[PDB]
């Protein structure tokens, strides 16, 4: 593997044929209170728009995913809870290695750029739907994991 | 928006600060047959090892997404079906612009690299949970997208 280009939070190689991008892991927040699903929005230059997506970030050096996901629960959204594992996903394991670890938060409370959106997953789909608001692959999983596991 | 890159699949730009890396839109097709789900496996050099996915690949030059839908079941699994346009999201806005467009595929029927693995979405969710397979974005989208809406 050769690289082309290392920078802040990828560096781009080549593998012979394969174009690789190497990438920090990832996590991503599920959390449900009263019906509502904790979306969050913020300025994508990478898509020139705000997709629907929920509190998520980069692993930052010396944590691991869980650690990781309570921080950037805290620092988006200003709130903590009890964080579950639910699962994890190579976001497009065609050219990158970025891998998503999901949690589910649960007994939020407050404890303390980006908008946060409270919003029914119904709802949220309804618009998506109706090509109102955009997905990114956290949002999208979120909305399927209520529909499949929450709605109890 | 400045290039300093550009390859087969992807190019990476700079747009100020922002590490951008363009990529061609993609397209999914979540398969149910007597309960199994269509998954597929592949040699993934980007991420050393052949998570778990669902016939996949990118929007070649001409055709929309249901037209490529179309021609990735056939190409990789040799299937053709009824397909309906379920949803789309971006793998990773933060970094890539890549979108993928996700249909579900019925009554299929056979009209003629890639791993084609049959499986209940519950066994390749345990499986996961067990650290025994990982999941793309795909898989695990169909995974959750079925437990939510195909179970009736
Ligand atoms: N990471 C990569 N860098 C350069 N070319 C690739 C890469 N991955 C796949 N390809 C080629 O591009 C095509 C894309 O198909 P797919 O990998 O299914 O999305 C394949 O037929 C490969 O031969
Ligand atoms: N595409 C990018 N290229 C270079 N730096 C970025 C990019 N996107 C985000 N950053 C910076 O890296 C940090 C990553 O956080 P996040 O965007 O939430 O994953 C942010 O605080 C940004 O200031
Ligand atoms: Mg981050
Ligand atoms: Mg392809």
């Amino acid at each position: 593997r050769t690289y082309l280009y290392r920078g802040r939070i990828l560096n781009l190689a080549l593998e012979g044929r394969y174009e690789i991008v190497e990438h920090k892991p990832a996590v991503a927040v599920i959390a449900l209170r009263e019906g509502r699903m904790l979306f969050v929005r913020q300025m994508r230059p990478a898509v020139g728009l705000a997709p629907l997506e929920i509190p998520a970030g980069l692993i930052e050096p010396g944590e691991d995913p869980l650690e990781a996901a309570r921080r950037e629960l805290a620092e988006e959204t200003g709130l903590s809870g009890d964080l579950t594992y639910l699962f994890s996903y190579f976001v497009s394991p065609g050219f990158t290695d970025e891998k998503t670890h999901v949690f589910l938060a649960e007994n939020l409370k407050e404890v303390e750029a980006i908008e946060v959106v409270w919003m029914r997953p119904e709802e949220a789909l309804e618009r998506h739907q109706r090509g109102e608001v955009e997905f990114s692959a956290t949002g999208l999983v979120g909305v399927l994991y209520y529909h499949a596991f929450l709605r109890g």
